[PDB]
């Protein structure tokens, strides 16, 4: 470990520093950049941490490192990103450590949260686009081999949001990379993100526009939907919609009647819901994104809110119409357009064609929570209708190498109010078996054969970090529904049935 400092020569690679760190020990990150996050955390299991820095052409670079655990089952794991940074996911790194996996993590290329590095810079964008998770699993896979003195048996990736798109371009366009891929609440078609994200503040306007809803209007919508499409559409009354496609919210049923101004929405409010809760169209016709689903209220306030979204705001600034002054306030149309246009090194992660992927004998898990209000569910159930449209494979065809499930009150990653912790992170960590662990149902889905039916997911008393469990739930594969028996407690995984009418 020490002397791998020394000894490890990877092309256009710098390792800096080699480092044991034993099980327990509080790492900690004092050169992270100020906007990253966390500034340590925990390593369960004894590690060789290894930083290195990458050249990835005259201008672009990564910082990657390798967590190499002294008991090592075989495997290597890729992790991701988040956002438009810029940070490695170091708790996701320990993660993979303590399960045993060989863990790598990169920045995505650049230091911090802000796509600043990206304007006039393509190679920078091009790290973040593919060329970053791409490099750091083929060094991550050689160091792999030198520090070990064999081969990684099987190779997978976790990630989630920016991570969960970067796991589809892999699957769609490095098929070789990972034998298993998590794909979490994924940005793909992130052009259609982008201007879908962006719209928002066009829509809503400014804090005091007539169109403008304040946090606790929004908060009042969202008690109106669960009146409209809790109990309703699905029987149980948790604050929790378990298929939100059966949910079109009416918000003139908060409509202000005469001189009534509170707890009401005026008719410019109720137009926003509309829109907000509808999709995005553009030039001639053209379909940008879906609505952001009623219920998904877990990061909602991010996009939506009393500012311009940063994430989009720089995207456009930046990287699509390369201009500083690009103001979001007047978002349209042309911009949509021409983000779809310009689709820098094909970052819209939007291709169909997963034959190669399946082909080799790959499988991925997608997942995405239903009670995300940051990156739409709804864009996650038209990506696998692509791929069955685009591959000509049905469902149960698709069932063999690729699974998409649709996490009930999960929120954006983890949080959200129902039986969220499925083991995507350490954040929503569950159980620690292959059927309430994501990443251990990828594992034995590669290694076994046996594909996830449902991934169970928990809420612990009182919506604490561990205890008993107080909810549990199978979440079903789409396109199943998840139905309450009637009868049974629904808090009880028992009491509910996937379902997939087929008479
Ligand atoms: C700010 O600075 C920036 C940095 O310099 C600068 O950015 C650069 O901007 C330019 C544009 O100005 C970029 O060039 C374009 O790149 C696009 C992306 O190419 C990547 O991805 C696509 C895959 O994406 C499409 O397909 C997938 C499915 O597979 C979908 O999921 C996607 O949504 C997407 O589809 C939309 O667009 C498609 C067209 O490609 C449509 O057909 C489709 O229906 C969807 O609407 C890959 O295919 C690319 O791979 C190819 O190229 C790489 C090399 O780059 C190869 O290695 C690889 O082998 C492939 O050959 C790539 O990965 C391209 O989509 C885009 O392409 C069009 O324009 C060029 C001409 O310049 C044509 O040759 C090409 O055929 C495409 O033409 C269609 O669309 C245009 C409008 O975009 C029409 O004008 C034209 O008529 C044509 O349309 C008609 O025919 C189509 C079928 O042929 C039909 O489908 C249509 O309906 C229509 O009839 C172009 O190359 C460049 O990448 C940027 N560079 C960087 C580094 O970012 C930026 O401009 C600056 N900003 C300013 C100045 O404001
Ligand atoms: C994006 O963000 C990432 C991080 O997230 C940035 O990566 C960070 O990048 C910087 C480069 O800008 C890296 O810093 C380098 O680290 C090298 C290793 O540093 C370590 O060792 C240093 C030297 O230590 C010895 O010598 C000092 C005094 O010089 C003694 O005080 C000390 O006790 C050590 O003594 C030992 O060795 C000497 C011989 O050298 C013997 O004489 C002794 O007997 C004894 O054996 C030390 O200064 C430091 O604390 C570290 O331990 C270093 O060589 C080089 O100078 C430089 O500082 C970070 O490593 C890197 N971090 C990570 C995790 O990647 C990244 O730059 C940023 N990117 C962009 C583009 O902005
Ligand atoms: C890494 O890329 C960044 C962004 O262009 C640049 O500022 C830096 O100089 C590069 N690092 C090296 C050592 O070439
Ligand atoms: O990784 C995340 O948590 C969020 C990603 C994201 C990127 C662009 C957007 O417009 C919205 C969300
Ligand atoms: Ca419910």
């Amino acid at each position: 470990c020490a002397g791998f400092k020394t000894s490890l020569k990877l092309p256009n690679t710098k390792v800096w520093f080699t480092e044991h760190v034993p099980a327990g020990k509080n790492i900690t990150f004092p050169d992270n950049h100020p906007t990253c996050t966390p500034k340590s955390t925990i390593t369960d299991v004894e590690i060789c941490r290894v930083a290195m820095f990458v050249t990835t052409g005259p201008k672009s670079n990564l910082t990657l490192e390798a967590w190499l655990p002294s008991n090592w089952t075989g495997r290597f794991l890729s992790t991701g990103n988040g956002g438009m940074a810029g940070c490695i996911q170091y708790d996701d790194v320990a993660y993979g450590a303590g399960f045993g996996f060989a863990t790598v993590g990169a920045n995505n290329g650049h230091n911090g949260t802000s796509a600043v590095s990206m304007y006039k810079n393509s190679g920078v964008v091009e790290d973040y686009v593919y060329r970053s998770v791409h490099t750091g699993t083929v060094l991550g896979k050689e160091l792999t081999k030198k520090f070990y003195g064999k081969k990684h048996t099987k190779s997978y990736y976790l990630g989630c949001s920016t991570g969960g798109r970067q796991g589809w371009k892999e699957a769609q366009s490095f098929p070789d990379d990972f034998d298993g891929i998590v794909a979490g609440a994924p940005a793909m078609r992130f052009n259609g993100l982008q201007s879908r994200s962006g719209s928002f503040w066009g829509i809503t306007g400014p804090p005091g526009a007539p169109t403008h809803l304040s946090p606790e209007e929004w908060a009042m919508v969202q008690k109106n939907v669960l009146v409209q499409c809790d109990e309703p559409l699905d029987g149980v009354a948790d604050g929790i919609l378990e298929d939100p496609n059966l949910c079109q919210y009416r918000p003139e049923a908060l409509v202000c009647s005469k001189g009534q101004t509170k707890n009401c929405l005026t008719g410019p409010q109720i137009e926003t819901v509309r829109k907000v809760f509808g999709p995005l169209y553009g030039n001639n016709g053209t379909y940008i994104y879906p609505r952001i689903p009623p219920g998904a209220d877990q990061g909602f306030g991010f996009a939506i809110g009393e500012q311009p979204f940063p994430y989009s705001t720089e995207w456009f600034q930046y990287v699509i119409w390369n201009d500083t002054k690009w103001d979001p306030n007047t978002i349209g149309p042309n911009d949509y357009q021409k983000a779809s246009e310009v689709n820098p090194f094909n970052v819209e992660t939007w291709e169909g064609d997963l034959s190669k992927f399946r082909k080799r004998g790959s499988k991925i898990i997608h997942w995405h929570g239903l009670e995300d209000g940051l990156i739409s569910s709804d864009n996650s159930m038209e990506y696998y209708n692509h791929v069955s449209a685009t591959m000509g494979l049905s469902n149960t065809e698709l069932d063999e190498f690729y699974r998409y499930f649709r996490v009930s009150g999960c929120g954006h990653c983890s949080g959200g109010i129902g039986a969220n912790r499925i083991g995507n992170n350490r954040a929503n960590l569950g159980g620690k078996e292959a059927k309430n662990n994501v990443l251990l149902a990828l594992v034995k889905w590669v290694e076994e054969g046996q594909a996830p039916e449902t991934i169970t997911g928990v809420r612990y008393v009182n919506g604490a970090t561990t205890g008993k469990v107080e909810v549990e739930r199978r979440h079903c594969r789409y396109p199943y529904r998840n139905v309450w028996d009637r009868k049974g407690n629904y808090k009880n995984p028992d009491s509910w049935k996937c379902e997939l009418p087929l008479e």
